[PDB]
């Protein structure tokens, strides 16, 4: 069946410390009796805080965007071994190419980290019918520096960039397509055993309502919630991974 | 002639305080001999530090969000008089509509803040010939919640969203084209006076090599440097406004 689910919260800067605070308390008070791996990603400025307050047993802490070998080392020593790389806004605003992103992922994985790699196409990419070539080009970049063994440390997060504030809305059905597309290349390129236990999270707009239908999809193994999607309702999202 | 220029650095959390600290030092050490307004906008977290380390007479701190009377009040009391609203990242990832933005802007202005409002179209919009409709719409929204007097606290920052991580590259001429369009509307919609004094900042990829050229345009009044464009060479950018 499906590998172990993953419910990750991608927190960022223009979000308050109090906001981050309240959330952590919520998570702590929450009961999770099912097999799921929760994750709280955070920028550098909050790593210390969430590290000191997050106590839920089904939760782990993760960093975002660490590339430098020294930076990695610190994280490891600081007690953080999960990292989110290749987010849409990183590629767009920080000019993080498939290459740059590939380099990072390899570094992190070498440092013994658990990586969440983000990939996705934009509106113009989809429109022009470049969806396949695009997503595949990305995944290929990454897979170019990993060994078959390294994959056990990799998590894929599909980002429907084409639906990020564009007005477009990705139906649960469309997501499945992307995920299925991704899982194929893997099974075909890396191996079946690999594609089998590989996690493919949905990094689109999710909520309490759609989280259920979304998850009932064959190739959907979790979520990467962020932006305006990140709210107390996150709790509901966790539960949906049943 | 041209109105007083503005050189705004838009700092965001994905980048340690060290990078920020280092930057402040640079800025504090720099010598600016001309009439120019420098600004360092930062996310919540580093607001305190920035305020505690920044000492250059030509600089000012700036927040990046809210309209909540409380938030504004606090900021105002904290010693922050500038604020940045409507950034592409916000409208896209945080679901900030033309109305939300317009509201915020109205709040800040009422609280006696100096506002930097971001407007700009996407690749799809431009490719679809929506450029004029879009930007004009955006600005119209802001304008409708203001009075002729409020404009003195308004600063427009044009974001070539279509040029951000798309492969496309905007030219100083394509910019002047956009800036010229914006100013025109303001001239006929609000008044020549307003239009004449109105500051319009180019908020796209810029460096030490193109800065001067960009500033050479007749409708370009400064810069809103952020993301990868945010390097120590920001100093060069300031000089390009000479």
């Amino acid at each position: 069946s499906k590998p172990q689910p993953i419910a990750a919260a991608n927190w960022k800067c223009n979000g308050s410390q109090q906001s981050l605070s309240e959330l952590i308390d919520l998570f702590n008070s929450t009961s999770i009796n099912h097999d799921v791996q929760c994750v709280v990603a955070s920028t550098s400025s909050h790593l210390a805080m969430t590290k000191e307050r997050l106590s839920h047993p089904k939760f782990v802490i993760a960093a975002q965007n660490a590339g430098n070998a020294d930076a990695l080392a610190s994280l490891k020593d600081f007690g953080v071994n999960w990292i989110v790389l290749g987010h849409s806004e990183r590629r767009a605003y920080y000019g993080e190419t498939n290459e740059i992103v590939a380099d990072k992922v390899a570094a992190a994985v070498a440092s013994g980290f658990m990586v969440i790699a983000c990939i996705g196409e934009t509106l113009q990419e989809r429109e022009s019918g470049r969806t396949a070539v695009v997503v595949l080009t990305q995944i290929a970049a990454i897979a170019k520096k990993l060994k078959k063994a390294d994959w056990a440390k990799v998590v894929i997060a599909y980002e429907p960039v084409w639906a990020i504030g564009t007005g477009k809305v990705a139906t649960p059905q469309q997501a499945q397509e992307a995920h299925a597309l991704i899982r194929s290349w893997v099974s075909s390129k890396i191996g079946a055993d690999v594609a089998g236990e590989l996690r493919i999270l949905y990094g689109g707009s999710v909520n309490g309502k759609n989280a259920r239908t979304l998850y009932q999809q064959r190739d959907v193994n979790g979520f990467l919630v962020g932006g305006a999607s990140l709210k107390p309702e996150f709790v509901d999202i966790i539960k949906a991974t049943q």
